[PDB]
């Protein structure tokens, strides 16, 4: 009963493709909203101390997403990278994501 703190884990899996070609993977492939690399979701441990509520990483539907849980971008140069992302595919669009979440605990007492 003292409770406990609650966390969701945020990764997303990165593709890319030329436009019209096929999607394959990054080289570092997962990461965080902005782009830094995080390891594979499912080789992602807690922190010391916690532990996962959540039996599977899920991905939501209701976000601005494709059936798949994908949405879309490419970079306009003067960028360096995408920077906004949209849910409908387009034939030039060279980058795509999808976020995975998973909720994890820590007990108090």
């Amino acid at each position: 009963d003292a409770g406990h703190l609650s966390f969701v884990e945020e990764v997303f899996e990165n593709q890319t493709r030329l436009p019209g070609g096929q999607w394959i993977y990054m080289s570092d492939n997962y990461t965080d909203v902005n782009g830094e690399k995080v390891l594979p979701k499912d080789d992602i441990e807690c922190p010391l101390g916690w532990k996962w509520e959540d039996e599977e990483w899920s991905t939501d539907l209701n976000r601005a997403v494709d059936e798949q849980g994908w949405e879309y971008s490419i970079t306009i140069p003067p960028e360096r990278k995408p920077k906004h992302w949209v849910p409908a595919e387009k034939m030039y669009y060279t980058h795509r994501r999808r976020r995975w979440v998973r909720l994890r605990r820590r007990d108090l007492s």
